[PDB]
């Protein structure tokens, strides 16, 4: 049996990365034990407990956004482990996404509809995959000759409220949609990305015409709303089945790898979003 | 170790449902293991080898929408189980909501607010829940003395995809939005509110002004959109967190019980999509 220990179910990434771990792991008739942690001081007691305790085999852990270097790495002492959606440095096991190829795409796919003056709202300053995806964004404007500005990229978080709050601070101090700001925002993730288009529009900016959006990740949240986000599909399943896979492989004898999801490639999905400026 | 057994995560219940369910077991030194079933036979065959290989110790289980009332007595035969969010006749061992209540809540606001042909988009015609839901809407219809016909009923699903399908032959079969039609919209499930809102937007139906819409149960997303969908908000949470309790105490000795939970009372969320017609 092997432990899942996320932030929070409701997280985008969940339901793809569930199936991926549950269809690897029942392949292997070995079982999935679910669970969730709050943020610190008691998400760092219940993972300690719920860690060290262990019910289980051996854990993958998706990182909460609030979770440290430190306090993960202090935990996973000694614990059979896979970081999974993040990797922690100095221990090896772990398995990521093509993190700068996704912020990547989605900048590119800005820069080829016209757009000069692009913004970046970020996960939390603390999650490695979130600076990851800034990366691809701010080579990718480099290598376009286009230039960002301190002002335009915020560290935000991968949900809702943090993606409204992170469009609220680029409307009220960059002129995002305004007359000479940015015109276009790429959004780290996609729950973030549904709350920056929201809060777009209840401020007034007609999206996409005011106001281009990218989110990174894909939901039927994404896919429902109106207009539909577009977005960079990043194979979530598949990361689920990886980690799976290098967890039980490694109880069998052995060693944890560091690796990156690279097949399939992020794939762009075109919605109404995303339009020339005007 | 206990089972939670569910259709789909991406379920609108799921998230808090579960944060019960972990609530209860977490006190209780127990482990939650999170899985699936196919349609019968071979979900009864998953069922009992999770026991019967010692993998769990008991089952809380939610009923998929495609589940008919004999799909489910089949997979639970000869297994320690509590249902969830749904309840089977013929067995003892159920957590269900303030269903007709909820339903009613939603319908009172939309005639408090002076609307008169009111249409429901349900869940399934299969899932208990979904018709506990649809009798509140009409009692409630007839507490008020008011008009409901059989073409304003819909059944439909949970799931975005269902609300949208729902809304559109509301739309080109019963006038929704005209002159002739519905002003206003129940709908069972907020994810099925989420996609009956959507189709509405893109129609070119304006939502509160042209069609009013509200959603049974909340999550982030009905709170997030433009214009935020208005819903009724349930106790899931709770749910969870008694589910888990019955099955576990059960498993001590107690006999299975059949619940309501009936405290706290269903929430009028008051968002942008209700208005008068």
């Amino acid at each position: 049996t092997i432990g899942l220990i996320v932030p929070d179910v409701n997280n985008a990434v969940f339901a793809d990365m569930f199936s991926g771990v549950q269809m690897a792991a029942s392949g292997h008739s070995t079982d999935v034990l679910l669970g969730q942690i709050d943020a610190p001081p008691r998400g760092t007691q219940q993972l300690s407990r719920l860690v060290s305790e262990g019910r289980v085999d051996g854990v993958l852990l998706q990182r909460r956004e609030d979770f440290d270097d430190d306090m993960l790495a202090a935990v996973l002492e000694g614990v059979p482990a896979v970081t999974i959606n993040s990797r922690v440095p100095g221990r090896v096991g772990s398995v990521i996404l093509d993190d700068q190829k996704g912020g990547g795409i989605a900048t590119e796919h800005l820069i080829t509809l016209g757009h000069s003056r692009i913004a970046f709202i970020s996960g939390t300053a603390i999650h490695d995959t979130a600076q990851r995806r800034k990366e691809g964004y701010l080579e990718t404007l480099a290598s376009a000759g286009l230039r960002s500005e301190a002002a335009w990229v915020v560290d935000a978080g991968w949900e809702a409220d943090a993606g409204s709050a992170a469009l609220n601070t680029l409307y009220r101090g960059a002129n995002l949609g305004k007359p000479d700001g940015p015109t276009a925002v790429v959004v780290a993730s996609v729950n973030a990305a549904v709350g920056a288009l929201s809060t777009a529009l209840r401020l007034g900016l007609r999206v996409p015409e005011d106001l281009s959006i990218v989110g990174i990740n894909t939901t039927w949240v994404s896919d429902t709303v109106y207009p539909a986000l577009t977005t960079v599909r990043l194979p979530l399943q598949r990361l689920g089945e990886v980690a799976a896979d290098v967890l039980m492989e490694h109880l069998g004898g052995r060693a944890l790898t560091d690796t990156v999801v690279t097949q399939p490639t992020p794939e762009l999905l075109v919605r109404e979003t995303t339009a020339p400026p005007t």
